[PDB]
């Protein structure tokens, strides 16, 4: 009666002895798998009805899977939602919505080599002369992956920078922080730490990894994942927090473990009991722990009880003062620009200045309203589309429209209300190609700038 898929490198083991304790009490029997690809396949199986009844993933993938309306959107008391850290329920928030219950918090912290560093720097400002001392031994202050800007974001969003405004329990997609003065101040200190000789533009994630776990390199920036790597090295080290740029914390992007319940599910009362009373409580959790460290967790009581290791409350530090990854498709051009942006003021082919104003105005340009359209499931006489729900306050409703691809027959239509996101079209034909186009309308009669089309062949 309960169906749980978790990936095979989470205490699967662990969470399954949560289930026999479920079983034990209510007789009803929990099945723990952990497939290949499951979160690709996860979408396939939900949007024909199947699949499992609850699904472990990060967060910023359960934003798709709540634009194709996938998850069920979860009803936690106000009591339940104070157990956990305040910021873990904003990373499960979909167009008004929670869609899941946080389960566990990863960020990046800085890393630092005890024998070459027993006093790791407070501030990113102390580095430049951290590092003269250290060459003097051969040695830097410093490496890491500098050619991704999920590993630079910490410091260049110190200062003010940020990639889309979240306010109401909602992003603002036209309130992009990436030209700002405080980006600028963070990406500046960066490509001077460059111009300066103490990083090399071309330090790319396993040149870093080699420089620290060699004993090499006094600190790298690197998350949990890594840690493992630096035991079997035995270069002895620390977690801390990262260094602090202009006075103010560096943020790094917060990946929360989460755990949604299928919309599909016959079992929704039965998920909710399962992971409010039993998964979600110091018991279940070290069950879980036990099998597979979890890392941090959301649930405050055992954090708790975890930060006891220095490296567990660092990651919790680092995430409390970071930003949550925003679960929406428009951070796909986020990445793009800020890549671009990085890479260019590093080599010098552009200022700073200039490297983030195109990447500001690349992200913030005119595109599709909504975006994102997307087939989810199909089948030869129907298609379930999905599109992006970013701007459902301004719309009243979207216009969709079908019809065969190239053809002159009357276009189809209908409508659904603006606070949707997603759509069946049937009564179709096998292996006809057919475009899809959805116009966004406003309050005041007219369609926002760039209906979207796909094609599909059904």
């Amino acid at each position: 009666k309960l169906v749980i898929w978790i990936n095979g490198d989470k205490g699967y083991n662990g969470l399954a002895e949560v289930g026999k304790k479920f079983e034990k009490d209510t007789g009803i029997k929990v099945t723990v798998e952990h497939p290949d690809k499951l979160e690709e396949k996860f979408p396939q199986v939900a949007a024909t009805g199947d699949g499992p009844d609850i699904i472990f993933w990060a967060h910023d993938r359960f934003g798709g899977y709540a634009q194709s309306g996938l998850l069920a959107e979860i009803t936690p008391d106000k009591a339940f939602q104070d157990k956990l850290y305040p910021f873990t329920w904003d990373a499960v928030r979909y167009n008004g919505k929670l869609i899941a219950y946080p389960i566990a918090v990863e960020a990046l912290s800085l890393i630092y080599n005890k024998d070459l560093l027993p006093n790791p720097p407070k501030t990113w400002e102390e580095i430049p002369a951290l590092d003269k001392e250290l060459k003097a031994k051969g040695k830097s202050a410093l490496m890491f992956n500098l050619q991704e800007p999920y590993f630079t974001w910490p410091l260049i969003a110190a200062d003010g920078g940020y990639a889309f405004k979240y306010e109401n329990g909602k992003y603002d997609i036209k309130d992009v922080g990436v030209d700002n003065a405080g980006a600028k101040a963070g990406l500046t200190f960066l490509v001077d730490l460059i111009k300066n000789k103490h990083m090399n533009a071309d330090t790319d994630y396993s040149i870093a990894e080699a420089a620290f776990n060699k004993g090499e390199t006094a600190m790298t920036i690197n998350g949990p994942w890594a840690w493992s790597n630096i035991d079997t090295s035995k270069v002895n080290y620390g977690v801390t927090v990262l260094p602090t740029f202009k006075g103010q914390p560096s943020k790094p992007f917060v990946g929360v473990l989460s755990a949604g319940i299928n919309a599909a599910s016959p079992n929704k009362e039965l998920a909710k009991e399962f992971l409010e009373n039993y998964l979600l409580t110091d018991e279940g959790l070290e069950a879980v722990n036990k099998d597979k460290p979890l890392g941090a967790v959301a649930l405050k009581s055992y954090e708790e009880e975890l930060a006891k290791d220095p490296r567990i409350a660092a990651t919790m530090e680092n995430a409390q003062k970071g930003e949550i990854m925003p679960n929406i498709p428009q951070m796909s051009a986020f990445w793009y620009a800020v890549r671009t942006a990085v890479i260019n003021a590093a080599s010098g082919r552009q200022t700073v200045d200039e490297a983030l104003k195109d990447a500001q105005t690349r992200i913030t340009k005119g595109s599709s309203v909504p975006t994102n359209l997307e087939v989810v499931a199909a089948t030869p006489t129907s298609l379930l589309i999905s599109w992006d729900a970013s701007y459902s306050s301004s719309v009243s409703y979207y216009r969709i429209t079908y019809g065969e691809t190239g053809g002159n027959s009357p276009v189809q239509e209908f409508t659904v209300p603006g606070s949707k996101s997603t759509a069946t079209i049937s009564g179709l034909s096998p292996g006809v190609d057919y475009t899809i186009t959805v116009y966004a309308y406003s309050y005041y009669y007219y369609y926002y700038s760039s209906p979207i089309s796909i094609n599909y062949r059904t």
